[PDB]
């Protein structure tokens, strides 16, 4: 059977979790994707010559119980921690998302990529160096993305798969 990777995309409301997921899977940019909709999305990809299923939970942080969210938190093998480069609060939240992931896995060593999204915008209040330094502190990759232009989008998800593959070896 083809290897499957359950991935979880987390981060503050409005940072582009849905736009990144839909750009990765469907190759189009969404501007009005319901902020409250949480679902899993799948795509068969080839990463470094090995075919795998990306099985991605696009989180929406709503209260209602979900057997699916529990399954992806319990068995998910990697997290995308997304902030927006024009949203200081979303960057300040990253510490809290990483603490949530550590508690879920009871581990400091969970495969994780820091994603600075909306890098097409000029209004940059979180600089590259700040995010690079935080990712270095956490021992994780930092990828700059635009769900709008596609820059970094495959790189963010493929880098997370490479972190899982390195973790499992
Ligand atoms: C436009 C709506 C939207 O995108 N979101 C996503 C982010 N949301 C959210 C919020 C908020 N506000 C939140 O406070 N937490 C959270 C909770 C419930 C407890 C403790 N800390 C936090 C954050 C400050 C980190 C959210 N937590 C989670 C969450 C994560 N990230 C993980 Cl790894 C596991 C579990 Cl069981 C979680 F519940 C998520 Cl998905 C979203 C949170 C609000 C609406
Ligand atoms: N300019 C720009 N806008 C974006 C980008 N990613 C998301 N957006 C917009 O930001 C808003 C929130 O995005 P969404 O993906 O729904 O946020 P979510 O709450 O994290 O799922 C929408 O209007 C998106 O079109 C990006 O890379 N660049
Ligand atoms: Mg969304």
């Amino acid at each position: 059977s083809m290897t499957e990777y359950k991935l979880v995309v987390v981060g503050a409301c409005g940072v582009g979790k849905s736009a990144l997921t839909i750009q990765l899977i469907q190759n189009h940019f969404v501007d009005e994707y319901d902020p409250t909709i949480e679902d899993s999305y799948r795509k068969q990809v080839v990463i470094d010559g090995e075919t795998c299923l990306l099985d991605i939970l696009d989180t929406a942080g709503q209260e209602e119980y979900s057997a699916m969210r529990d399954q992806y938190m319990r068995t998910g093998e990697g997290f995308l921690c997304v902030f927006a480069i024009n949203n200081t609060k979303s960057f300040e939240d990253i510490h809290h998302y990483r603490e949530q992931i550590k508690r879920v896995k009871d581990s400091e060593d969970v495969p994780m990529v820091l994603v600075g999204n909306k890098c097409d915008l000029p209004s940059r209040t979180v600089d590259t160096k700040q995010a690079q330094d935080l990712a270095r502190s956490y021992g994780i990759p930092f990828i700059e993305t635009s769900a709008k232009t596609r820059q970094g989008v495959d790189d963010a998800f493929y880098t997370l798969v490479r972190e899982i593959r390195k973790h499992k070896e």
